[PDB]
């Protein structure tokens, strides 16, 4: 119970990760607003954050539902304190395939994280924490991810906020329980822990991060891998 | 003269780092074709190249001029064998000139690299050499172009092509006594590096010389 | 007291990040052996740590001094659950300077030492499948070349074992820490090197310690963890 | 001739990487000392080396003797080139073998050629990382000092540098699918290729190339 009065925005938190992430913060004491791509799946966020916050609908690619989505948690419950961003052949993909990914994965956490800063740097607190990919088989967008953070993160760090990245591995989630059994030994045999991850320990060291503890720590890839 | 029968493809070919390396691939022996972004900007390179290539009109953001100079490419000189690609704060920045960075230095080397993919593969032999900028708001199209080199280089690296990432420090391109130190404070080697310098790393890893190094970044920066 | 049950051995307890280090574990319900190379340092330790545990003298450089501090701790807590290699406080000077004498105290003190303690403490931790292994960096000093060697060889060990025992639920981390507070315009020198404007304090590395070293990190192994501030 | 008038040091030049390294510097114009540990080893180099070098016997942990000859016959040093088990089962003894025959003898050799690199303001030193879990350690603390001791002595024009090899076609891996499984180029890389890495390194076209790890391992 170390986030009392402190209000966190996770998108993405219809389940897996997400929703881990969600319920954790909730279950700390912070005010969670999850997100979905769907009203449907806003509701279902909202059933399960019950009194600790509430699920609202957002396109990440559309600036419009951003400045949207801020302007209601903003008449509800106040200013974001803590974000976190939950998220083919190379020479054969479409450039719509690469310019999707590259709006969603890429593009999206900037225009977010330019979107929440202000309030930030003017409360000389915040958090932002970005979720890379999870393992799902045996690349520009995450490596930019990752590099457009430590850049933020040396532009914003005198102003009493941090940016951080939680790069998961192999966790057990609905895409790893869709593939062969082939699929997920190849993957495991990967994995010197021997076991795959649970979504709780992605949502354990986001915690960490998100919290007072980690005040001094930013600019930094956190792996949650099991040794990969 | 380790590049003569080869054909090579320098963009941004105009000045500094871009034409350095043309000139030095082109006195090795390669066919160089440099691009700049209007026909003023070609002719200008089609007369320092002489004899040794040509300067083509290249916009690395339109599919529609890729293809027709890699045509043209084609018709003149044959594939291209060796490819080549050549601020304020980020809370600052706006949608359009994100987009604009992203679209320039990172999806344009995406596009121009499966242009030209398919006649190496074919060919069992290639060279792509992405070159990084010289020395905030391009640190994401950066790093996204380094792991993208990375990632293309272990998928072609069967079919001999190899695909490296040549990243230079601060290049001498005027400055005042104190801006200037404030920059050399930031160099353990203590001077400036020249185009020239970025041009030989580049010639080097574009030769048969480098043929089993791929998926590197190669710093040029005098450990800064 | 989420380390209730669980038995630290904290080296070079005596001050700043080691004694925040073995506070902090000891305050969350560990039992704390901290050690310390003289008899005296031993026992101001053991007054720190009162009830919570005891401070014991060892010499990471003598294989002898290891298996002696090991076998007490045996005898009166059980057997050590968690291991943290706390680096001393380093003394910078230059490579082409250095003589054998000192390249070789750091390799030893360093590195090889760390290698002895993880080999001494790892079958009782794999017999009971569970483990933790933090390794303390230098912390950035007032350049710090003469301990890069031995630094970089420690991670690149840290990665291997870690590899070698997370099957056997044992995870092996490293906390890199940067300028931390241990005159002015010098000040202004080291503050300018680091985004975030102010040097660290020595819980904040104790606050990651003891995050690895709890179940909440069971799935985080062979990762160093910076905690700099955008240095 | 790039290394007219340069003399160059290689340890460990009786084969592989070493003498490929030693040939091509020697074939580039350099007077080139290469060493083994025995004599038969060191007058095989000089054998292969001719006119254009000599081969000397070398413990790397004999270092001022070989330093003294060298300075004697050729003049100073220009360039530099410095050339299995479970570790919870490594014993001391090999520990310590390992960290001074791989990492200690680096720190050495660079310390006893610098005053004469710093003095002629101009240096290359290049180290050969391990061809491919005990020599963990030994192989990334010389990866550190490499980067600390370039940003040191880079001032004075003197460049480190270290090659990291990758799977490279020698004896042992003469005795396989399942390490070429593992690189994506296919195939192994020859010694010749770890040596052009090098001679370009050791260069004037890589004057300001210091710090750097410089793989050739085809995609690995």
């Amino acid at each position: 119970m170390n986030f009392e009065g402190k209000i966190a925005l996770v998108t993405g938190a219809s389940r897996g990760i997400g929703r881990a992430i969600a319920e954790t913060l909730a279950a700390r004491g912070a005010k969670v607003i999850g997100t979905a791509t769907s009203e449907n799946g806003a509701q279902a966020i909202s059933d399960y954050l019950g009194a600790n916050g509430k699920g609202l609908m957002l396109n990440v690619t559309d600036p419009a539902s951003i400045e949207s989505v801020l302007e209601k948690i903003r008449a509800e419950f106040g200013e974001v304190d803590i974000l976190v961003n939950n998220a083919n052949l190379l020479m054969r993909m479409k450039d719509e395939e690469w310019n999707d990914i590259i709006e969603t994965n890429l593009s999206s956490v900037f225009r977010l994280s330019k979107a929440v800063m202000r309030a930030m740097m003017k409360k000389r607190h915040g958090r932002i924490i970005t979720i890379g990919s999870v393992v799902g088989t045996m690349a520009a967008a995450k490596a930019g991810l990752i590099g457009f953070s430590k850049s933020l993160a040396r532009e914003v760090a005198s102003r009493g906020i941090t940016v951080n990245v939680v790069a998961p591995g192999f966790i057990e989630t609905d895409m790893t329980r869709a593939l062969s059994d082939d699929q997920r030994a190849g993957i495991l045999a990967q994995v010197p822990a021997g076991r795959l991850g649970g979504a709780q320990e992605i949502a354990n060291a986001v915690a960490f991060l998100a919290s007072d503890e980690a005040a001094y720590i930013t600019g930094e890839t956190l792996h949650v891998n099991g040794g990969m």
